[PDB]
């Protein structure tokens, strides 16, 4: 998985998704007045409506990702091994589910110091949704027109990050992650001056040789790098629209296609789906890997307890002349 | 730039057009008896229809790339300086201009071999289409549904060579690009086992470590070995529809996103179009940077003696649920 | 900076020192019976006796790395701006100053559990020797036949780790540069299989194949790989001089020569010295830029005893 | 195999032997008054002296490398499957052996353009020396104290290169190796300013970043693009003896250690040896993967002289 963000003429969150298998994802909208139910925490039936991508089961909306009426985001991706949810309550603390926590932030935070304040006080506990649904390890990226921070909850508790480019991946831990773009400081989006030496005429027969060293695996690091450098290099739209296209293009320099990276199941990971959040105009923008033409929805906050589905077209809508 | 060639399904051909700046291209269908004219050889009143993108000058059809009615493609792809173009008429040789280069083959040629001959007798001849459109150095894929070649004209003479893996970019020439890739025989679809050492507990903590190595830049060497891994390992489809998806995935992993490619001048190259021709079923796909929605053209049976054009949308094109 | 440990027919530790200019570098014998003086500590008048490399600064030892009578092991390498010096005395520690440290630990321990318990109860102290010779933030390697720790003052504390590889260099904290190996486990010594795809001829050329992706520069996370690479695929010696012959190669893959690391003043940084510690013989060998020949000395009560490096080149010259 | 020149104080040629066995390599001085004898062309009874490395056997000297009494320099590299050597002789050419290749250039040859006038005219011949000693693929290092050229004769002929920068290694051929050179050209020896981006505060904390990037194992071309690197790069001694020394010093960065590059037969390739041959002043200096220190011999009759290397680490004892 790949997360960003992008400050533009409007301001932006999104994700790709890397599995061996899409999950039945759909467009979920969660209104105001749908009831929270918390394991080990009390019912909310009043909160911020939100617009996300996920599954429902026993009519309960886990989501993927997601942003709420105020344009706060939150993307949970993979951290396997990592992520440690605690077996024991806490008695001056939130008790609440890896599953359960993007509603506990986005249903009750209007933005990022919001978030910061409430995950401080949380304790992550190891309950599955379900025996057919059991946990896996995440880490989160938080989101607001503004900022961002990373949230990983390890064996040494719960660590909150300033994120100072807007990126995020999987493993390793977020200081690894950040210290690892150190050593490709010399990359640039222009030809470089032959430092190598001067008693040696050397040549430059194309363009984009600044880029050399630059990593094009789908390893976790090398995706971290690769999304680092494309996004803080790309060019500014002049509208929305561009900023939506070149948010697309972004996510684009890190996705995985079918084929370069097979799983331990024989199956291959790839990109199950592509999004945009626009968080100003509250509107979600995705495509998935069957189908390039970007689908919009957008989050109107407007009152009901039922969820909203709207699920994903996975054929190729082509405009045939 | 970036073209390659897929076998699945059906058969496919197509590139990527790098530039800082759009023609104005479109699709032009050139009609069985729209009359090629050349500056130093005999009309052709006659010859196979084709369907390409390029821009259409005094009447003229000015292909970035195309392919006939029998399934053959061509594609002309940026060589600067090792493109070489003779100031002399050679009285055994067929004396063709460039821009006349993919008329004069894919108007006589039903496969790859046909194209061979007419090559092999040919002489690129030093002189332009206009002042406002000067020649630039080329060098070409040349395809059908069993193979590939690829003609280098340069100082030391005509060059074909057969294309093993169907990939194609820009400098350096051919040999080169395929010497290059021998340095990549160690990068793997799969987790790689730790032949490092076993005197160290070496761990794995995401998927996709097989391709550490692989290289992320938008060089045209660096594209030639990313095109060629992601096309190589790329996952077969059951249908026609999911092999144009993958392929415009395959052209994605090699793309120019506007800012991380500038040159001396402050121009920012990027992916003007990307295509992928159906060459059983004669149907151009195309994408732009700016629209994501893939648009579909076919080349139907005559009759005509008139260019037929339709001019590309650059507007992002959203389903708005 | 590079230290290495080698377990082969006799148990070994070295290092290269890698710096743009030589301080005077000799071997120092500190015999058992020189009193070693602590500017916050009570003085030790009996103690190991230690054989290493440095220089004497007011009949001081200023060890850059030693070992002691029994082949216990301490060098100190860069590690700027990550090591913590503190301004405050501890009534429930040691208060040692880094230039201390290496006669603190080797003077009074036989083995690294014992260095293990006495650095855990180490404060470091911000102290320079003089004006002319102020301290440089250091991390250290201490080693002995079976194994060898990695010590690291930061402001988190006193950081003690394991060492399952025997290597150290410069930046970043151990914990990265053992993270930073995960990402080369496919580098081999051998010609590797087309894993590329099958679908295409790619052709070998050449030997050395399977170490394409070995980094070659000189940045202290590309000796650490290098190094790693290089020590632990290295050929077993039949013999002791095999042992100390392929220690010297293996210091070789990581030096530094003069041109290729031109530092912020515009000096080159190189690789003054190399040195071997044969730990169970008790015998410091070392080689210096500018002297290829080998040079040993053995370690078997009063004064500093020393020998001044050779800067020529030691030729042996047939007619 | 790397070969390399210098030029300082004086000029050198020399170069690592890279192998996973020794052949009992020995110091040669072949005298001015030994008779070279060729399987298809007329002996040379008097010829310029020269000194190198090789085996003798049949009473003939077998050069892995040598320079002769003027200071030029020739040494035979590995050039696997690219090697072509003919089977038919040319009676418009000399008809030469590989293994007689040296001798043939260094036996009648002052410099560069003299060595480049007779090869034009060679044809490599495929005779073997003998059962025991099997023709191998080789291209040569053609050196003297103002420039080098490299000798490639492939299937498509007898090539000739000016070598700008003085490195050869193994395959492959020179022009591809050269233009490998070219996605090296952000290197350097010094920290780079931050150019991935103004936007992030990437942090530096040690020395010889400028280098990321160079590569570090022990392919031929990985080895002719870190021996360039490291050669091109060396600081200037201020005596011939500093010069010597920092020959080493480079041909070290390219050396090949026991058990990092294991062949086909499980067999560990190494530096077997490397030297430095001083061209003014006609001296050899050579060390043995077994003996670090420097051993020297100076080029000043009709029987070879040799001088059995040393495989046995001669150490100051204090
Ligand atoms: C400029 C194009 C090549 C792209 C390029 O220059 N690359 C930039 C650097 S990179 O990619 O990022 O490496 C080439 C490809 C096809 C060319 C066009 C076609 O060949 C058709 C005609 C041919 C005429 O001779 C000239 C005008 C022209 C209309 C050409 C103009 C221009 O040279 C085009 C559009
Ligand atoms: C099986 C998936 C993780 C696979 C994995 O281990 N990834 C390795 C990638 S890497 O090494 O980091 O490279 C996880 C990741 C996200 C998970 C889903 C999401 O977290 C959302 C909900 C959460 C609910 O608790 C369970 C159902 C579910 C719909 C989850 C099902 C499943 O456990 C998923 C799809
Ligand atoms: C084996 C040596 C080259 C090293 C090598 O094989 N390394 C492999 C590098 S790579 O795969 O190309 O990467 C070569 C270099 C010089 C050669 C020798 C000299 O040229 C002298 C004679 C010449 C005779 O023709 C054959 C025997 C011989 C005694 C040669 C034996 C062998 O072919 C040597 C020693
Ligand atoms: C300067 C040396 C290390 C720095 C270096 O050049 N490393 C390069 C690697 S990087 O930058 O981290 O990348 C260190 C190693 C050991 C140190 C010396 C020894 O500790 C002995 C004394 C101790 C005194 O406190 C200071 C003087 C001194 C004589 C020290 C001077 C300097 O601090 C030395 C010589």
């Amino acid at each position: 998985c790949t997360a960003i963000t992008l400050n533009g003429n409007s301001n932006y969150f999104g994700r790709n998704l890397d599995l061996d298998f899409s999950y039945g994802e759909e467009v979920i909208i969660t209104p105001a007045e749908y009831e929270f139910k918390f394991r080990k925490e009390k019912a909310i039936k009043n909160h911020k409506s939100l617009i996300g991508v996920g599954i429902v089961a026993n009519d309960y909306p886990l989501y993927f990702d997601a942003i709420n009426e105020d344009g706060l985001g939150m993307a949970g991706l993979n951290f396997p091994g990592n992520a440690y949810y605690s077996d024991a309550l806490e008695n001056d603390k939130d008790n609440i589910t890896p599953f359960e926590f993007i509603p506990w932030i986005l249903g009750q935070c209007s933005d990022v110091n919001e978030a910061r304040n409430l995950v401080e006080k949380i304790n992550l506990i190891n309950l599955s949704f379900s025996e057919q649904l059991p946990l896996a390890g995440l880490h989160w990226l938080i989101a607001d027109r503004e900022k961002s921070i990373v949230v990983e909850v390890t064996k040494s508790g719960v660590h909150i990050y300033d994120n100072p480019i807007g990126i995020l991946t999987n493993n390793p831990e977020f200081n690894y992650q950040m210290y690892n773009l150190n050593k490709y400081r010399n990359l640039s989006i222009s030809t470089p001056q032959n430092t190598f030496s001067d008693s040696v005429d050397l040549k430059v027969d194309g363009t984009g040789f600044g880029g050399i060293g630059l990593p094009g695996d789908v390893s976790p690091e090398s995706r971290f790098v690769r999304a680092t450098f494309s996004k803080l290099n790309s060019s500014k739209g002049m509208t929305v629209e561009e900023d939506i296209t070149q948010f697309f293009h972004i996510l684009g320099t890190v996705e995985q296609i079918k084929g370069v990276n097979k799983t331990e199941s024989g199956k291959e990971e790839y990109t199950v789906y592509s999004n945009c959040y626009d968080l100003d105009n509250k509107t979600l923008y995705y495509t998935t890997y069957e189908n390039r033409q970007i689908v919009a929805v957008t989050l109107n906050k407007k009152d009901g307890n039922r969820l909203v589905t709207y699920p994903f077209e996975r054929k190729q809508i082509i405009n045939k002349l």
